[PDB]
């Protein structure tokens, strides 16, 4: 039971500047720690809950040092607390393939399952389950790196949920029945991002309530085949949706097997015509 030395960093808020909202609420800023001669660009994430919740995001983000994972800077506190993060200039990994499907190409697709295996693979190192991996909660530093984030139901160590809402479609069939969540669980929901991926952003079981869903699976149905995907790339999916979930591969095993594909890509996936001054990023900027 090992102590937990993170360091909880509070920055003051005049370090830092907003310059546009990018979602709803996120915004794209500037932060300049104080005569340290360097600029970061950072996404800001500005109730007694409500507070709450936000914290326990921080002390999880806080505990985590991997390059498949989000890295949180630190925290403003405000009237409304901040939570100030590494920008992730793509945006999330969802809209980045439905928006630019015509470009994708098989080696990046192989590359991105790699490397959510791997961040979800240091996870489980830290023995942390993380309940929501889906294609919306990865973003991309670059087109060759992507993080996994927005952790805000993420718990520590089976587990047993109590009252949240719950993504359903990308939980495994335990988790819906039982509201039991392991590791092993992440690797069902790490299926279904590989699929939403294959599929360049495809709703899984669209037009289909989450109230069926439960007894879909327990039938034996699962998600289809996506085109691209060859029998190989397909397997593994379907081997991140067996019942018994000590039957699924394990998060290390993945990360060999996407490397192997991602060595020669066009054998599993096929896809036509596959053929100022001193900013510092967060990734460079350590102390
Ligand atoms: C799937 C929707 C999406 O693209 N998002 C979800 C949140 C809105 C901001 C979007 N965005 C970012 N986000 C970040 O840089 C970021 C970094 C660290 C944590 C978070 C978190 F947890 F709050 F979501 C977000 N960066 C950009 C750049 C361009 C466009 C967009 C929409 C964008 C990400």
């Amino acid at each position: 039971e090992a102590p937990n030395q993170a360091l909880l960093r509070i920055l003051k808020e005049t370090e830092f500047k907003k310059i546009k909202v990018l979602g709803s609420t996120v915004y794209k800023g500037l932060w300049i720690p104080e005569g340290e001669k360097v600029k970061i660009p950072v996404a800001i994430k500005e109730s007694p809950k409500a507070n709450k919740e936000i914290l326990d995001e921080a002390y999880v983000m806080a505990s985590v040092d991997n390059p498949h994972v989000c890295r949180l800077l630190g925290i403003c506190l405000t009237s409304t607390v901040q939570l100030i993060m590494q920008l992730m200039p793509f945006g999330c990994l969802l809209d980045y393939v439905r928006e630019h499907k015509d470009n994708i190409g098989s080696q990046y697709l192989l590359n991105w399952c790699v490397q959510i295996a791997k961040g979800m693979n240091y996870l489980e190192d830290r023995r942390l389950v993380h309940r929501d991996l889906a294609a919306r909660n990865v973003l991309v530093k670059t087109p060759q790196h992507v993080k996994i984030t927005d952790f805000g139901l993420a718990k520590l160590l089976e587990y047993h949920a109590e009252g949240g809402k719950v993504p359903i479609k990308w939980m495994a069939l335990e988790s819906i029945l039982h509201r039991i969540y392991t590791h092993q669980s992440d690797v069902w929901s790490y299926g279904v991002t590989v699929w939403e991926l294959m599929t360049f952003g495809s709703k899984p079981y669209d037009g289909i309530p989450a109230s069926e869903i439960s007894s879909i699976l327990e039938k034996g149905e699962r998600l289809p085949q996506p085109p691209i995907c060859t029998i190989d790339v397909y397997m593994i999916m379907v081997k991140c949706w067996m019942i018994d979930a000590d039957s699924r591969p394990k998060f290390r095993e993945l990360i060999i097997e996407f490397s192997k594909m991602a060595r020669d890509p066009q054998r599993y996936l096929v896809i036509q015509g596959d053929e100022m001054d001193d900013v510092v990023d967060a990734d460079e900027y350590l102390i």
